């Protein structure tokens, strides 16, 4: 039917500042729990509420604090970041305490020492080389996103407005070109004879997330909010 | 409580095509298990439950996938033509019956390959403090560095006089990719300016790298990446 549900998704924040994290838990759920999760490592176990009331704790630190209001859902109020705070953070509801836990998608937590080098990605398609034609008859248009920071981008490849997965292969993590530029490529292999159908059309569609309508941002350039950045071309005969 | 699920191997690397079993031994008594994928910054992707060594509820389990759980309550995933799309964190969580609470392994993390030979460990170089921050602030900082690494299975600890330390490090959250085969991570140890300033103390920067396995080929002229440790270490000083 529906399961846990968090907000935000991604969220960036400067080092020493605060934000809130809220979760819903499954409709009748009155046992909510948080976790933390450094990338690529194990769950940490945060904390736990049950009718409200604090059950069992972890390594919360004192920075945190976590609420459950009247309706269940939970919030943590996470204070004076630090660096070493960029994780991701899950809820978990269960009926009761002592009950399986059901899993929301998690919020990923980015936090910076300067949110002035957040900047949103260029994308440029590139159309499939003569040689690889000729050669093959497989047709690859690359689309490069780049010049992006910090790491929260998401691709995804369109054809005739519709999304595709077959013959797409992208880079598993974006890399650094520089101190504070990411750099992500992505493939889209089709047939020579789908590419030479001047009626054919390719988008690769990235989403950047970046800061909020909330965050400040100085007079001179526009401030990189979340946003979508693509390219496209069509086919095109012999 | 005593103990908590366990889970073999806790790293492993893997070319594409391959084949390899992940393995989890719950928590004493409890018969119930699940099995969970993670890609890296995702969300968990629940794949299948086995409850006294009955297959019960099932996710999205590719066919390349197959769970069985054991007389003792153990459970193995055995992962066949493996695919790059399969690198992932992959936890194991168990409970005393369906229904109950469950409690998560540490993870295995599994990571696919095209090609082996990229597999490379860290280089590690440990910075002494500059003069003007001993000068200027009565503070030390140490600095470590370990890059060059693939892929992106590094530990990094500090060690002052034989001993663990905590207070005083900031370690980066997560390497980040140099390139498309090369991953950086730096770490911080901070202490006072009269601390560094005994030849006595001892400080060390260990890393440890998880690469390949003593069963994995590798051709010759050059050292195969295996599992290992690499440090680098410093005394304190006199004035200069």
């Amino acid at each position: 039917d529906s399961g846990v549900v968090q907000s935000p998704r991604h969220i960036i924040k400067e080092k020493g500042g605060r934000s809130v994290l809220t979760c819903i838990p499954i409709s009748g759920h009155s046992n909510v729990v948080w976790y933390q999760q450094t990338l690529g490592k194990e769950l940490k176990f945060l904390i736990q509420h049950y009718e409200k009331v604090e059950r069992d704790k972890g390594f919360l630190p004192s920075r945190f604090s976590v609420q459950q209001f009247d309706d269940y859902h939970s919030e943590m109020n996470m204070s004076a970041l630090e660096l070493e705070d960029s994780a991701m953070y899950f809820c978990a509801s269960s009926l009761r305490w002592g009950d399986e836990q059901y899993f929301g998608p998690g919020t990923r937590l980015t936090v910076l020492e300067d949110l002035r080098n957040v900047t949103p990605p260029k994308v440029s398609l590139f159309e499939p080389s003569k040689a690889e034609i000729a050669n093959k008859q497989k047709a690859t248009l690359v689309c490069l996103a780049r010049g992006f920071f910090p790491d929260h981008v998401e691709l995804s490849w369109w054809v005739n407005g519709k999304e595709v997965h077959s013959g797409v292969s992208t880079d598993p993590q974006a890399y650094k070109e520089s101190n504070y530029s990411y750099s992500l490529s992505s493939r889209l292999r089709v047939s020579a004879t789908f590419w030479h159908n001047p009626r054919n059309h390719f988008r690769c569609q990235v989403q950047f997330h970046g800061l909020s309508e909330e965050d400040k941002w100085p007079e001179g350039s526009p401030k990189p909010v979340t946003q979508n950045i693509s390219a496209e071309a069509w086919g095109r005969a012999d």
